[PDB]
């Protein structure tokens, strides 16, 4: 579990969002694993502007942050879970460290501030959906 509170806006896993946060829908994208909902609270996460490929992520299951080498946002053959279909998901970036299915939420951050959220894994990976593209959190 876990979120990013920027301005009016909330982003969690969309196979994690709730109830509320489709009630205030703003976006959402399933080939991306994203939802943004509004609030009525103003939120103060920064979000990164950059081209950074190695930051520090917060994994549930270990309660620690771990550093972390990842690709560029790409198109990534995900397998079938209860959520979604096997697919491609796209604006993914996979590192090696480890991670479980409720690591998802957990932010990766490197010096500019919040890349993305843990969205995927494997035996040894784990993935972060990129929010650095949307551009409109900040307006
Ligand atoms: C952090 O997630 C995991 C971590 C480890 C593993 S395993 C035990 O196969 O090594 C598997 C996963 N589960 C995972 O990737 N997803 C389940 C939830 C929806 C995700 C999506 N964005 O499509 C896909
Ligand atoms: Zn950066």
């Amino acid at each position: 579990s876990g979120a990013i509170y920027v301005g009016n806006y909330r982003v969690v896993n969309r196979h994690l969002a709730t109830h509320n946060d489709w009630a205030n829908l703003v976006w959402e994208d399933s080939s991306r694993d994203l939802l943004v909902s509004s609030t009525t609270a103003q939120g103060c996460d920064t979000i990164a502007r950059c081209d950074c490929q190695t930051g520090v992520y917060y994994c549930s299951s270990r309660r620690k942050h771990y550093p972390v080498s990842f690709s560029k946002p790409s198109l990534i053959f995900v397998e079938a879970s209860e959520y979604y279909p096997a697919r491609y998901q796209s604006h993914l970036m996979l590192a090696v460290g480890h991670s479980e299915p409720g690591d998802c939420g957990g932010i990766l951050r490197c010096q500019h501030g919040v890349v993305g959220i843990v969205s995927t894994g494997g035996n040894g990976l784990v993935g972060f959906a990129d929010v650095r593209d949307l551009l409109w959190l900040d307006e």
